[PDB]
């Protein structure tokens, strides 16, 4: 009938209905197959496309409370109709936004779900070039920033038809930092963009050979080339990190940029497929202070935090990574705070998406969620949701990781 | 062929071929039934048994360097030949050893892992009454605890026969503190055990309502009732909870056990059962200070520790939980250290797995982890096992769960 899932902590139940409505032990792996929607060279054959628009349309249909039966089956008309003569149908503007918000409701990674609802949705199906692309880009990026009062937005570029006319950010995400090899063997700046770093010269980008240097936006419009365009700094909003005692804080001279926007993954909906259609939140504490401030194959600054407090950081069992990461997440905090730009501590997190799943069983009896992922780097035990039990799932909409662009490209010279 | 699985840390691939031997998205369920080995009343049926059975001789006998061949073959005969007369059959001392160091070394949920090879057996199989049951568990408490320098070991009861004559115990560990309700209604102890410490109650236990009173063991022999025995004060060693720093720490009266062994546990090996078998390892400061001391479901003294620091335990972004906490795992850590009692942290703990986890790869393609559990209550992400992907798979040998006794026992009075 269903599937019982006990939170260990208040020992409440939970019945979830919802994971009937899937698709079809890989534990900790972060790019599994079933998660990805690669290219494809010839349409969304007709028997496919036909069944999950309908789906789709009764879905978003089957959502309003005062139910409108006559616009309803007209639409699911109009559409099939659609589909008998052009092929592939387009998404009535209300359809796209439903289909982006549901989406990201049905995201198993995302801890911010509780904002689902509350999303801007940036129409940019209209359009054909690179140059257009990065124009509306950069109306996201100016928008999303709003002076350090972030605001949560997508901008959905023209969906997938034939697949040899894709549209494609080569990036991962939009306002990402540079990073570049160095003459003394050391790497400098973020270490995991490398080989993106590279491919930017490749494309004949000006590397400004430093710590926080902002990638350049690679775009690729209608299976187009991929064309280089460098990110406006004005656009560009970052936080200068400061500890509220340390005042050696500062002198680390370090600062991250404002805007969480993931850049490359695909939106599925009705058998429709977005490549392209960037969105972004506003930060988790955690995910600046101890993933790209701590990892060792990011800024790696840890060991360097140390010292500077007085620790024995040549005796692990001192606990000395723990204290030391906790303050520099508390520089975090209190930096983006001091200079009023929206974030969320972890802890605030949890007890939000907590709040956000109840919603989502009592509404719907269910919510797809990877305890993996959802639960914070640092003190996990202590946020409710690591002991929350949970049921990963890929319903539909959907957003989908795709293959990187670079590896599957026709390219023209 | 096999399964890539890349460390996101070193950046360094493996590859699984060991997952092939298992057996047969529920991702972040406690006890699900793929891990558990529940009751029986009728024996293992002759077909099942004896291919089983011929595997693990193979897997025995293909373990030594110098292989014996003669001995492989006649031992493969002597067992079908015993299969045939009697049934079941009765493993040589040394396989028996042989099992629970496997049993061990395939338990997808330890951290301690890198120690499998070093473990002392106790051959109980003899027993046949609780009150001897109850002296060869003692025994164990005496070995394992050796004053402080604990040692890791397993006691293995008589094997399941025909499933009304299991020999079963009741306790989840084998020293866990008692968990009283109260008048005032606030709880005392250990909450978890609430339901335990009744049914010790129940039993004739007298409870004198404390926060650490050591509960009784509760033994059923050879399908058996449960007789109670109160484990030996002069046993059961603990360590006082002392802050270096803090002197008002001990104001908080704390203390835990030093002996962290898991009581009900079923052994799997050659397709026979063995329903009781406690073992022990020793603690991982974590599991004391973060899970047994902090959970909100346990003795959760998260916001006691908190405002004795002096801390804004009202202003969840003040990271107040997480600086509270890691004095908390210091004291832990700090007082095992001090009363000369065994003891690893987190850090040092994940160190030594992923060097394990090399050791099973190049030594047998594999190694069966629980991502969800192998990954620490705190500072997930600062250790590497976070980092590390890996694949859970149920070998054989294996330690299973096994369903609540108490839920399905045939009473006798
Ligand atoms: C409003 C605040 C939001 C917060 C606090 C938030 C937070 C997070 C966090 C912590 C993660 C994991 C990030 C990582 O470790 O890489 C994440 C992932 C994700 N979020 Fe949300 N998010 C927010 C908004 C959004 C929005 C607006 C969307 C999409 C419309 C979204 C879609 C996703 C997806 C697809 C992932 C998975 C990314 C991946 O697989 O790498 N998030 N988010
Ligand atoms: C020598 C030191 C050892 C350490 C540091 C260690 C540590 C751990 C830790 C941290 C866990 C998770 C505990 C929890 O969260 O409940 C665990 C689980 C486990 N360990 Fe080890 N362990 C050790 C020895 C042993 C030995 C000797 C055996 C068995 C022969 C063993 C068998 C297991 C099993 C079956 C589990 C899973 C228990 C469950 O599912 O609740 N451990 N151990
Ligand atoms: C729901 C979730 O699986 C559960 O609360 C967890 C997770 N991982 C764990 N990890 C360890 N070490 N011990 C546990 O009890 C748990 N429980
Ligand atoms: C191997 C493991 O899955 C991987 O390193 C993880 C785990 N969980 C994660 N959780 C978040 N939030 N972000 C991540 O990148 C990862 N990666
Ligand atoms: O907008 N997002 O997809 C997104 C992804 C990751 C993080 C982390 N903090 N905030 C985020 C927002
Ligand atoms: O012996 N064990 O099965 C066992 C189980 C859990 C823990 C936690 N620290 N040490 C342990 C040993």
């Amino acid at each position: 009938q269903y599937v019982r899932i006990k939170n260990w902590g208040s020992g409440e139940i939970l019945h979830d209905t919802l994971h009937h409505k899937a698709t079809s032990c890989l534990g900790s792996i972060m790019n599994p197959k079933s998660l990805t929607r690669g290219p494809r060279d010839k349409p969304t054959p007709l028997e496919e496309l036909l069944p999950h628009a309908i789906e789709f349309i009764n879905q978003y249909y089957g959502s309003f409370k005062e139910a409108k039966i006559e616009e309803h089956l007209a639409r699911l008309e109009a559409v099939t109709k659609e589909i008998e003569t052009t092929g592939t149908y387009q998404l009535t503007l209300d359809e796209l936004i439903f289909a982006t918000k549901m989406a990201w409701r049905n995201a198993p990674r995302c801890i911010g779900r509780i904002q689902w609802s509350n999303l801007q949705v940036f129409d940019a199906r209209n359009c054909s070039t690179a140059q257009e692309m990065f124009q509306h880009i950069c109306r996201h990026i100016l928008y999303a920033t709003n002076n350090g009062n972030i605001r949560s937005a997508i901008t959905v570029f023209p969906q997938r038809s034939d697949g040899k006319h894709d549209f494609r950010l080569w990036n991962s995400q939009l306002i990402r930092y540079a990073g570049y090899q160095m003459p003394d063997g050391t790497i400098r700046g973020d270490a995991a963009t490398l080989e993106f770093t590279q491919l930017c010269i490749d494309l004949g980008w000006k590397p400004r050979y430093g710590r926080f240097d902002v990638l350049p936006l690679v775009l690729q419009a209608d299976g187009q080339d991929p064309e280089v365009f460098e990110i406006p700094p004005d656009l560009v909003l970052e936080v200068t990190m400061e500890h509220p005692k340390y005042e050696w804080f500062q002198e680390l001279g370090l600062k991250w940029y404002a805007l969480p926007a993931v850049a490359n993954m695909l939106l599925e909906v009705g058998g429709l497929e977005f490549p392209a259609c960037p969105f972004n939140g506003w930060y988790m504490g955690t995910e600046i202070g101890v993933r790209d401030f701590c990892d060792t194959q990011r800024y790696n600054i840890l060991e360097e935090v140390g010292r500077r407090m007085g620790l024995e950081t040549h005796t692990l069992a001192s606990l000395w990574k723990d204290r030391a990461v906790t303050e520099i997440n508390v520089a975090v905090l209190h930096s983006f705070q001091k200079q009023n730009v929206t974030i969320m501590d972890h802890h605030t997190a949890s007890e939000s998406f907590m709040k956000h799943m109840q919603n989502e069983y009592r509404a719907r009896g269910g919510c797809p969620a990877d305890w993996i992922w959802l639960v914070p780097p640092v003190s996990g035990s202590i946020t409710p949701v690591f002991h929350q039990e949970m049921l990963n799932y890929v319903l539909s909409p959907f957003y989908y990781y795709q293959i990187e662009p670079w590896k599957t490209h026709i390219w023209q010279n």
